[PDB]
């Protein structure tokens, strides 16, 4: 399944998110037309999966904002869940205040668009995409539950990418 | 496009390669069920771009070895035209030995299978796909032609992979 293909635009989407600074938000992807966006999937809120890998990519926010690129994180959980997640603190086993925005996909038509919902659960596997200036789709990763990403791979990625876009190598 | 999805049994096939050692030989995705796979696509052999990438992954091997994971690229050019390309020296732009085997895909079914066929020129996007010693898809990685993969995290993810198969998702006590 799915329209997500290299070279194409990504598939656009209008969804509820919780922002870093807490607020409810309709966030579209287009809306990042302008700058590189690393947009990645996770299965559930909560701890379904250990959080240190959405953790490590809060943190990392500032690295990707230096080279004019946004993250977004998106689950099928509610735009609600993503709050009671955010405002249960890190030492009572909460997120804690994130440096991303958390998107909503409740009609599981986002985790469609890019082939990432494992069927038999109803639920995003661990997918990251790298999105251009343009809109178009550049990467694609899809790992199974059980293993996490790696934040100095997608800046690697990244740089990458950006760099090949003004040069061509050799 | 394909048939290539996380949690099913990798997509099997039947290709001409060039091993290691010279031999052509047609080498089945099923033989490799016992072990671990890194297989990787390329775009065309003998482009003016460097494969380092190709190099990398053919000095890696042993290191996939010792953990137990083959390591196995493929592209849409013919096996003799891999085999050129080994007997050309690096220095004059070519391969040189490899110690991994070069499949061809020469009906580009193996790419349209693991949906990596860029269509616009009958050649395979860089993707790279981990298949578990059940012969079951772990995980999925495509570039756009530009940019490379990692060895090293190749290494992560397969370790990864590995570690989880015996023991379960790592995460700090409490629930990080
Ligand atoms: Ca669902
Ligand atoms: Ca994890
Ligand atoms: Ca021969
Ligand atoms: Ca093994
Ligand atoms: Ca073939």
């Amino acid at each position: 399944a799915g329209n997500a293909q290299i070279g194409k635009l990504a598939p656009d989407f209008t969804a509820k998110a919780v922002m870093p600074d807490g607020q409810f938000k309709d966030l579209k992807m287009s809306d990042y037309r302008g700058k590189y966006v690393v947009f990645f999937f996770y299965p559930l809120d909560f701890t379904f999966v250990c959080p240190t890998e959405i953790i490590a990519f809060s943190d990392a926010a500032d690295d990707f904002k230096k080279i004019g690129c946004e993250v977004i994180a998106a689950s099928v959980d509610s735009h609600f869940s993503h709050l009671a997640w955010i405002n249960t603190p890190r030492k009572q086993g909460g997120l804690g205040t994130m440096k991303i925005p958390l998107v909503s996909d409740t009609r599981r038509t986002i985790s469609t668009d890019y082939g990432v919902l494992k069927e038999d659960d109803g639920i995003a596997y661990r997918g990251l995409f790298i999105i251009d200036d343009k809109g178009i789709l550049r990467q694609i990763t899809i790992n199974d539950l059980p293993v996490g990403r790696s934040v100095e791979e997608t800046l690697r990625l990244v740089q990458a990418f950006q760099f090949t876009d003004k040069h061509g190598e050799v």
